[PDB]
């Protein structure tokens, strides 16, 4: 029921991209699912599965330590600014990039998986033939109107999110670790999860970046007694002034109500 998107996004003044997948019956919601809308910071949590996928082949690859300076850090990197010269394990860069959204953790990830071309690869290798990362933080952020670089499609990130998170993508044990660092992300309170009773498992990684009221959040959600569902919200604004929280929010209560879930 396209109704109810429609109005929010008038309300909202830009444009809203929803794909919602019930993993039990199949159903789906879908709005705006197959526009591409920039990944912004969300391109973080795939990040993280690109790197346990890497693990698979390489044995104790995520308490490896990875030493980094000063000329590493950039801005908006609150985790790993406080374990300089030191350093910071593989996993702990993972988890730095995918609950704090650490700049400079997924910028050292990145380098070790040969760059956004890397990740994109990554992505194509479980199926994914929408998701491109071009450019590293910052300058992914730009989210130029009909820029198709640093972007994906939210039916494209609930298919891969899907497949990562609870399919046969992933290993096992790097499965639930994926899902463990999910789970644990502190970014998206207002987002998604403020959608989902407090009584469900929510795992998410948002994105921001700041302009064309560009912004989103992705999710697996485990309601209770019922299949698992896994959605995103993606949203953007034709003007570069124009701001991006409650949207989502309410987008994702609605495409919740639109699989039948109470909620
Ligand atoms: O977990 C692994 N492998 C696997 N489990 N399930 N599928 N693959 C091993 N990697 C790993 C990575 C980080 C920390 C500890 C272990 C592994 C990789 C390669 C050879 C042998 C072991
Ligand atoms: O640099 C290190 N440890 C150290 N530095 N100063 N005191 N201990 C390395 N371990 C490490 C472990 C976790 C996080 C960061 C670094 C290391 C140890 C041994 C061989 C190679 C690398
Ligand atoms: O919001 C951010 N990151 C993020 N959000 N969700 N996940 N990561 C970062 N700050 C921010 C906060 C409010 C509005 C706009 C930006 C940020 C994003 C892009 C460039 C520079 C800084």
């Amino acid at each position: 029921v396209a109704e109810p998107f429609a109005k929010l996004e008038q309300d909202f003044g830009g444009s809203i991209g929803v794909y919602a997948m019930d993993t039990g019956s199949g159903a789906t919601v879908s709005y705006r699912a197959e526009e591409r809308f920039p990944l912004c910071s969300s391109f973080k949590g795939f990040l993280a599965a690109a790197v346990l996928a890497r693990s698979q082949q390489q044995a104790g690859l995520l308490d490896t330590p990875i030493r980094y300076g000063k000329n590493a850090l950039v801005p908006w990197s609150p985790i790993s600014e406080k374990y300089l010269t030191t350093g910071m394990t593989v996993a702990e860069l993972s988890a730095a990039a995918v609950q704090y959204s650490d700049n400079a953790a997924a910028n050292l990830l990145l380098k070790e998986l040969g760059g956004p071309a890397g990740l994109t690869a990554f992505m194509r290798s479980i199926g994914d033939t929408t998701f491109r990362l071009d450019r590293w933080e910052l300058e992914l952020n730009s989210a130029i109107p009909g820029d198709a670089r640093d972007t994906s499609s939210p039916r494209a990130v609930t298919e891969s999110l899907q497949k990562l998170t609870l399919g046969s993508a992933l290993a096992a044990p790097q499965r639930q670790q994926f899902v463990d660092w999910l789970k644990g992300n502190t970014t998206g309170n207002h987002r998604i999860r403020a959608a989902v009773p407090a009584d469900w498992a929510v795992g998410d990684k948002t994105g921001t970046c700041g302009v064309y009221g560009t912004a989103n959040d992705y999710a697996v959600v485990w309601p209770t007694g019922r299949a698992p569902i896994v959605l995103a919200v993606y949203t953007r604004a034709p003007n570069k002034d124009d701001k991006h929280e409650a949207v989502i929010a309410a987008a994702a209560r609605l495409a919740l109500e639109g699989l039948g879930v109470n909620g």
